[PDB]
């Protein structure tokens, strides 16, 4: 019903793309063409909590939100997929014309061709999801991508998951906040999988990042007791009339 | 993005329909109306493959493809999520007025307020999914569908959710032709899970019912040499100008 679709729907874009620009050309432009990237790490492990904020098109008025987020939040997402939230290459090329913050490019990335099309439309970091990568195709990816000089963010839900992200040298890890056995979006989850993350982590400049289930000044100050480093957010800032004085007082809970 | 929107409309949508019902009346409701069921179980294990087609009302011409699917396929899917399919208990009102055809209820069941209102709308069927539910809640569900004179199709995704479901009596099985770590929709899938199932699973009247990733005729000849007994048929089946005829074919290339 809907696992079966996002794959099949993937499977065909990629083909699409690749008819357009095809695989060695877009490896091509990636190696040739020139862009300094902006480091997503430097921004996620500054002192305090960081906010990432999540650009969908659907599951100009984009131009004020671009602005807005640019004074507010720390690092943004760029929903490139296209059938379930009709994203595109053009989307994330609008709004990389018009921040400097350093861009996270959201998508099913299963292949090589992904990473490099990445690079070219000017992200500054990929999303790796360890559900629908083996570890040969995870690490191939994963060291594609800071050859090119990004950052990646490794999506985890549960304990071997994040056993093996820690297990391939991963840095910065997002625990998803859902628990499927109990049908709940909770901070329970991060909580319970924080605390296996190993001492050593934040000091070998590991960055700890969540998402999901977190609305109240509460919820917040778990976070920190839980040494997350960053919050991913989607609605809750899309929908804010003032997103620079929701992150502020995000920031303050976090810090006090 | 996605599991996590999923959960919470769902929670959000079980709110909004207990306060229109009550928990307490729909039960009273569930037990005291009257109404003889359907069998699912004898319809999916006749002779020869059987057909399920899928009712989605997103991602009057319905009641002419009701018409044709009655006589071609041999049980009925209705999905009544809401928010990611636009289902809703009328969609299911609708069709059940107009099909003598078992139908299942596709939903994301994790209440029993969810099984005691199946049986109000006129289901025949449930569809558990063991990913989202512990075993307690599964077999406390399970137990209540069959109570109320329904069918159960229990989905399961991998090696250890079969292991459970078998472990924990089910008779009918789906299996999702998806393969999370290739990132592929195919027949391998349930091949290599099929094999695990007893000698004795068709024998004591188990069901083995696929899903996806099957179009061509040698797609269909590997179903019966893994003895699924039924195919859940979504697009295909939509998109057919003559669905008795696509139904009648897979049935010949099954049977010989």
């Amino acid at each position: 019903m809907i696992l079966d679709k996002i794959v099949e729907d993937k499977k065909k874009r990629l083909e699409e793309h690749k008819a357009k620009i095809p695989p060695e050309e877009m490896k091509r432009m990636a190696l040739e063409c020139n862009r300094k990237t902006i480091s997503l790490a430097k921004a996620l492990s500054k002192p305090g909590l960081s906010i990432v904020a999540v650009f969908l098109k659907a599951s100009v008025d984009l131009e004020e939100r671009i602005k807005q987020y640019n004074e507010a939040v720390d690092a943004i997402t760029v929903v490139t997929e296209e059938d379930h939230f009709q994203g595109s290459p053009e989307y994330l090329k609008y709004i990389r014309e018009r921040t400097n913050l350093p861009i996270i490019r959201w998508d099913f990335i299963i292949d090589e061709y992904q990473v490099y099309e990445a690079k070219v439309l000017g992200a500054d970091a990929i999303f790796l999801i360890m559900a629908i990568l083996d570890d040969e195709t995870f690490k191939r990816l994963y060291d594609l991508a800071y050859s090119l000089g990004l950052d990646v963010v490794v999506l985890v839900y549960d304990e071997e998951e994040l056993k093996r992200a820690l297990n391939l040298g991963v840095k910065i890890i997002e625990i998803m906040n859902i628990n499927l056995k109990t049908f709940e979006v909770s901070m329970d989850t991060t909580k319970r999988l924080a605390s296996l993350l190993p001492e050593e982590f934040r000091k070998k400049d590991g960055i700890l990042m969540t998402i999901g289930g977190i609305s109240t000044d509460e919820d917040v100050k778990r976070l920190k007791k839980a040494g997350v480093d960053a919050f991913v957010i989607t609605e809750a800032l899309m929908e804010a009339d003032n997103p620079k004085e929701l992150v502020k007082h995000w920031k303050e809970v976090y810090n006090n």
